[PDB]
């Protein structure tokens, strides 16, 4: 009946105040306070009810929308907090997903290890394990130890404790044990269950949940409570409701107790504010827009519902989570994006940030570099009499931007506000082209900040009709917090299929929800006869490895009901990729019931006023618009928007100033303002004039759209995967070509990728040559035409417009099972004809004509035809989604522009590689002779790998001169795919790197060619026919690291020390009698990383050429018959230097049935990782079978096939890297927290580095007097 | 295949779990067509010197069926009597 909405963004305090029968809107904003967020929010409260005269007694409900959970766990400024865990896996926060977050970096720091949540001094083991997939007790729990664990917990003054154990989704019992005796030996501690806080499967995230979940628990909890306490004595009897990121109401002690489903929320507040607006209208389908200071916010909403986000792109800054959230998309061009051209010679706006300090120095501000704010000014979007209420510091300050391009005086804005209009547009139609979304349906609406600036351009690019503003967009997010509905989650884990389901179990799970969704509203005091109760499902393909959710219809459980859900995953499949696969059986993971309570809905407050033009009509200056290109200034006039009433259509271009907004309406179209505050306004979608663009522009619209196209194909195809590998290594290559087979766009999703697509298409150019036809499919694998090795499979296929072949569009990706010599993976084999199938250009449909035999053919030569169908239909589909991307352009510009386009992106990547070759002194550069263990088939003999590096002008050359011979096995490495592959991303690494270099620079045809690799036929290195090229990656990684050390006298600061540069690439297969089939598990264990110059080496982490991710243990113990009984950091201490080496991992696999093991190792009898300017040097790999217990055996590194019967484990010990620098000029500060931890003894850390660590009053620190003593009698010894 | 004989047509077979005698010994089965009507069958097989296998020639030490070689199951040479080139 009343009700009220706060919502605290970071600067101002939005709050609006509405009532069904007075029909009264309030709109007040109040200014906050950062350093205590409780006064802003009360004192708001105080100037609210004392304008409008109302008493806070008489308040339904109000609804609160602050943020900081969000700002404690971005600026890492929490509590200390404990974990009890499984004994054997103290380090899960530590070694994460085991992925990079970029690709092609080498300077690049992980966040979660190195500020994390729970230090490993404080992470504590206990004794015992539950076991899947029913939960029983394998190692009983021990009384005393939990005890003592809890005591010392307390003594160190641990704030929060995270407990957290593997399975306790499925039977929480021990963690509940556990909680009951923290609470009593400690009460006055914040206590988080890993089961309470999201029982969901998937260790990490799930641990990751509730580290976060205490890591802000006692700062919110304490937050919270001082807001209701002070709220109750001003006189609000009832109880303060939280939004959430899903977009829900949830009450105080609810929300103290989930403080992570706080973070990131309001956001989801602007599209429910944006939905409310425009359903006033009668427009279902909506698309909302905000750009802010920082960063644009963009919301799909078809017909009016939210949209849930991805599991993999759930995180909250860089820590994963399992929190549900709507899926926005957060673009970089905003109001800070800076507009350059580079030392290439390309024009680009962000995403560098520009920030409100330096601001634009026509307002009088003060900046030095051109804004994408300062360009609306040129134009005069913006006026420069608003905050104040030199001119030519904007005019004259982009003269380094203009005439350094050929632009006009006045075209030079333009160019840098269509740049950004195209950015948003392409990433708007990545998620609605291939949704099925009819964009003329659908309206635009905008938001606070700079969001109506944008919305005819946008539109009319997507081609809507309707663009929609509402009646005050600076409070969109506080009128957003009360259209939603309290609602309430509950989830568990139910892994059922529908080919083999009981509905009496489904129905009971589905109950118990219900039961505790019922219990939970009862406590609210809400009328039975308004509970509005909806059932959901998450659901995928068997095969697959992450869900679609989807609303199941209501109970109970029927035959009929099943039909009904399972037709429902097809359509929710269907609406979000835009493919349909034929065949497949659907599983539901996870089951959720939503309890929602619909008290009353926000009617529309109808108001009239009266005024005209004239009332308010100030004066008149000149502001330039787009006229068919050239720039031609035009009268315009300014009022405010507040003086007019109703029915006040009038025409001309004016702009609107309102105190939190503007609105400005393209010349020539009107603007109909309706009886709510809105404005409808007429923009163009299909117009008589074509436009001129300038040479700066054109060249970045169709190649963002060639990029586009190629990260649409890849993250389709590797979501749709069966594939695991294709899935978690993501090891896939895709991209568009021209005629000739220069690739002008690529994916970059893996480095193992790198150069190696357009060898392939230049293979299939010269075995087919003008045999291309429409409607044809190209299958290839060849490793001597061009292919990285066999298991990779590319899928080619021609695009043709009026009957000219203009391009190719391709993707390629790993398959489980080839139909090789074993399964899985393979060492010592004879030549390249035992890796498996070999596809020659073959065309998988003539003239779009399916061959069924030939498919038929194709899959049944493999172990795993399931997946490998799944494969293929996916690749298929993403080459048939970038041939629609490509004539999209071809149809909208033209092929010779869309022809010469790409070539424009060839020289500019040339030409960026260069520049930076060129910088290195000339000469030849050495190293020592790298050892490799034996090839396999005979123990024993080394295998030496020289590099020598040649540099001369701006050209590199890699000579592998005195490298060894072809070896008999697989051991060998493709030249064209592999080799020259391989010295591309090293090169690419060395001299253009992510994090270091101010660019991105694409990869296509212009990066391959400034470098050469000599390496004599009948190497390794450069086989002869028919070597198999099989087991490639572990001679790369070390030419490569060879290759690092040979640059590092010239090139320190570029470079790392001595990495494991290894991998241990495991086969683990076995037959399934039940299902009748192979079950292949491939698992690739992580190296560590050598230190550089200026950070230390991060642990246990994918290197160098791979950035691969493991799968979770839990998700592994419910799919395979094995059980990981140790996964962490192992003991002994790793390699010492001014910068650490990093440390590996030890993980122990124990296994339950007899399975066959394949191991692709390295580094264990051979040289040891080298260090740096005095390092230390690392340590070699093991592989023993059944550490400490009868059977004992030392694996050699790579072995082929060997069995385990029952109950073996394989201890797999993976190298560590190499330090860098002299270890006696390491900070003191620093060996300390490393002894705590346990990363280095006490005993060699006065030998190496030179501390001296005493023992005070109890605690350990480092004494400033003792060590200068030290270090000076440490150079001569 | 069942009813999806149609004249013209040339079959290849080797699956030992389906009637072949090992691997590498591959057959060639033709339908035989009188009127409209199917009346019979001609078949011709024999061992290769290369399947493209696991080694050259001859196996002993090797895992599976899959690591033999290529298995053929009722595949059409000649669809409708035209050749399938590729
Ligand atoms: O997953 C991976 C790592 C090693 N090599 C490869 O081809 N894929
Ligand atoms: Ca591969
Ligand atoms: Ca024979």
């Amino acid at each position: 009946m009343k009700r009220i909405g706060v919502d605290v963004g970071g600067t101002f305090t939005d709050l609006y105040f509405s009532d069904d029968d007075q029909r009264i809107a309030v709109v007040e904003k109040v200014p906050s306070t950062p350093h205590d967020p409780s006064e802003a929010v009360i004192n708001g409260i105080k100037k609210l009810c004392e304008k409008a005269g109302v008493s806070l007694s008489e308040i339904d409900q109000l609804v609160h929308g602050t943020t900081v959970a969000t700002n404690t766990a971005l600026t890492h400024t929490g509590a200390e907090v404990g974990m009890i865990t499984t004994e054997g896996f103290r380090d899960i926060l530590h070694i994460a997903r085991h992925k990079k977050p970029h690709n092609f970096s080498l300077q690049q720091d992980l966040p979660w290890q190195t500020k994390p949540l729970i230090k490993r001094r404080y992470r504590l083991t206990v004794k015992e394990r539950i076991t899947a997939p029913h939960g029983e007790i394998l190692v009983p729990l021990d009384e005393d130890e939990v005890r003592q664990r809890v005591r010392e917990l307390k003594t160190a003054g641990v704030q929060a404790i995270a407990v957290c154990l593997l399975h306790s989704y499925l039977n929480p019992e021990h963690e509940q044990r556990i909680g009951e005796i923290v609470n009593e030996e400690f009460p006055e501690a914040y206590l988080s269950l890993s089961s309470e806080i999201v029982p969901l499967y998937r260790e990490y995230e799930r641990f990751s949940t509730t580290a976060l979940n205490a890591y802000v628990g006692p700062r919110v909890s304490r937050y919270l409570h001082r807001l209701q306490e002070q709220a109750e004595n001003l006189g609000y009897q009832r109880e303060i409701l939280l939004m959430q990121s899903s977009g829900g109401m949830v009450p105080i002690g609810e929300a103290a107790k989930r403080p992570v489903t706080l973070m990131m929320s309001g956001p989801v507040g602007g599209l429910i504010g944006g939905m409310w607006a425009a359903k006033q209208s009668g427009f279902e389908n909506v698309v909302t827009l905000d750009i802010g200071g920082t960063s644009a916010d963009i919301g799909v909403a078809y017909q009016g519902e939210l949209r849930m986000r991805h599991l993999l792109d759930t995180k909250i800054g860089d820590h994963q989570a399992m929190v549900p959230m709507v899926d926005i998309d957060t673009i970089g061009a905003g109001g800070g994006s800076i507009a350059y051209v580079d030392a290439g010679g390309v024009f680009r706006v962000g995403p560098q940030s520009a920030g409100a300090v330096p601001g634009p120095v026509c307002y009088g501000r003060g900046g030095t570099e051109p804004t994408s704010t300062d360009a609306q000014v040129l134009l005069g979007r913006m006026r420069p009499d608003r905050i104040l209420a030199d001119l030519d510091g904007a005019r004259a300050a982009m003269q380094g931007l203009a005439d350094k391009l050929g632009m006009s005086i006045e075209e030079a804005a333009l160019g840098a506000l269509q740049i950004q209009k195209f950015g948003m547009t392409q990433a708007i139609e990545q998620n609605s082209v291939r949704r099925g979304y009819d964009p003329r349906d659908f309206t635009l609406v905008a938001a606070g900040g700079a969001g109506a600036l944008f919305a005819c351009e946008i539109a009319a690019e997507l081609e809507v009709p309707h663009v929609l503003v509402p009646a005050h967009p600076g409070i969109i997010a506080g009128i957003g917090l009360l259209a939603t509905d309290e609602q309430y989650e509950f989830v568990a884990t139910n892994r059922f299929s529908f080919a083999s389901a009981d509905a009496a179990v489904i129905q009971a799970s589905y109950e118990q929800l219900e039961r505790e969704a019922n219990a939970q509203l009862d406590a609210e005091e809400v009328p039975a006869e308004r509970r509005k109760i909806v059932w959901l499902a998450d659901a995928r393909y068997e095969g697959q490895g992450y869900e679609i959710r989807f609303v199941v219809p209501e109970g109970p459980v029927t035959t009929a009901w099943l039909d009904q859900a399972e037709a429902a995953f097809h359509d929710a499949h269907f609406e979000e990729y835009g493919h349909r696969f034929k065949g497949g059986t659907v599983e539901v993971i996870n089951i959720r019931v939503e309890a929602r309570a619909v008290m009353d809905e926000l009617p529309t407050p109808e108001a009239t006023q009266s005024g005209s033009l004239e009332n308010a009509l100030v004066e008149t200056r000149p502001v330039t618009f787009q006229q068919a290109g050239k720039p031609v200034t035009l009268d315009t006039g300014f009022y405010d928007r507040a003086k007019m009433g109703i029915g006040t259509t009038f025409a001309g271009p004016v702009v609107i100033e309102q105190y939190d907004s503007t609105t400005v309406i393209p010349p020539g179209f009107t603007g109909t303002v309706d009886d709510a505050g809105n404005l409808v306004i007429a923009c163009p979608a299909v117009t008589q004039t074509v436009e001129k663009l300038a040479t700066p522009i054109l060249m970045r619209v169709i190649g963002g759209a060639l990029n586009s196209a190629a990260k649409e194909m890849a993250s389709v195809l590797f979501r749709m995967s069966y594939s695991s590998i294709i899935r978690e290594s993501e090891d896939l290559g895709a991209g568009l070509f021209d005629k000739d087979g220069n690739v002008l766009a690529e994916s970059d999703s893996t480095p193992m990728f790198m150069g190696s697509m357009p060898k392939i298409v230049k293979g299939v150019i010269s075995v087919l040559g003008d045999d291309i036809h429409d409607g044809d499919v190209i299958l290839h694998n060849d490793p001597y035409l061009g292919a990285t090795h066999s298991p990779d499979v590319a899928i080619i296929e021609p695009i043709f417009h009026d009957g000219e072949l203009v391009g190719f569009a391709g993707a390629s990706g790993q398959l489980i099972d080839n139909g090789g010599a074993f399964s899985g993976l393979m060492v010592d084999i004879q030549d390249v004809q035992s890796e498996g199938t070999i596809f020659r250009a073959v065309k998988v449909y003539e003239k779009g004509v399916r061959q069924e035999s030939l498919i038929r053919h194709i899959l049944n030569n493999t172990r795993t035809p399931t997946s490998n169908e799944g494969d293929f239909q996916a690749m298929i589909a993403a080459c048939d989604l970038a041939k629609s991307r490509y004539l999209a352009l071809v149809e909208r510009y033209g092929r010779d522009s869309v022809r010469d386009a790409g070539q424009f992106w060839i020289d500019y990547s040339e030409r960026m590689l260069r520049q930076e070759i060129a910088k290195i002194p000339d000469g030849v550069y050495e190293t020592e002779t790298g050892y490799l263990d034996d090839d396999g088939r005979n123990y024993g003999k080394k295998l030496p790998i020289v590099v020598k590096v040649i540099v001369e002008g701006d050209e590199i050359t890699y000579d592998l001169t005195g490298s060894s011979e072809q070896v008999p096995t697989a051991y060998n490495c493709a030249f064209e795919g592999t080799t020259v592959s391989a010295f591309t991303f090293i090169t690419r690494m060395m001299f253009l790197d992510e994090v270091a270099f101010p660019v991105f620079v694409p990869q296509n045809e212009g990066m391959l060619k400034p470098l050469k690799v000599i390496a004599p036929k009948g190497t390794i290195f450069n086989p002869n026919y028919p070597a198999a090229t099989f087991s490639r990656f572990s001679q790369v990684q070390r030419a490569v690291d060879l290759a690092l050390r040979a640059l590092a006298p010239v090139m320190p600061e570029r470079v790392t020390a001595g990495n494991s540069a290894h991998i241990h690439f495991m086969s683990y297969s076995g037959w399934d009698e039940k299902q009748g089939e192979y079950w292949v598990y491939l698992e690739v264990n992580e190296g560590s990383y050598g230190a550089r110059q200026d950070s230390d080496g991060p642990d246990s982490v994918d290197n160098l050429i791979a950035n691969t991710r493991n799968n979770p243990i839990e998700e592994l113990e419910w799919r395979f018959p094995m059980r990981t009984d140790r996964y962490e950091l192992r003991e002994d201490p790793a390699a010492a230097g001014e910068y650490r080496g990093g440390i590996g991992i030890v993980r122990e696999n124990t296994f339950l049935e007899d399975t066959a093991v394949t191991c692709e190792g390295e580094r264990h009898d051979s040289d040891v990782p080298w260090g740096a300017y005095g390092g230390h040097d690392g340590l070699n790999a093991s592989l023993i079978k059944n550490p400490g217990r009868d059977g004992e055996e030392s694996w050699p590194s790579k072995v082929t096939g060997r069995q385990l019967q029952a109950g073996d484990s394989l201890q797999i010990t993976v190298p560590s890297g190499g330090g860098f620098g002299d270890p006696l000029k390491r900070n003191p500060l620093q060996v300390l927290e490393d002894v705590l931890d346990g990363f280095t003894t006490t005993e060699a850390a006065s030998r190496d580095y030179g501390v001296i660590l005493k023992t005070v009053n109890g605690q350990l620190t480092v004494d400033l007097a003792a060590t200068a003593v030290k270090r000076e009698n440490a150079v001569s010894e």
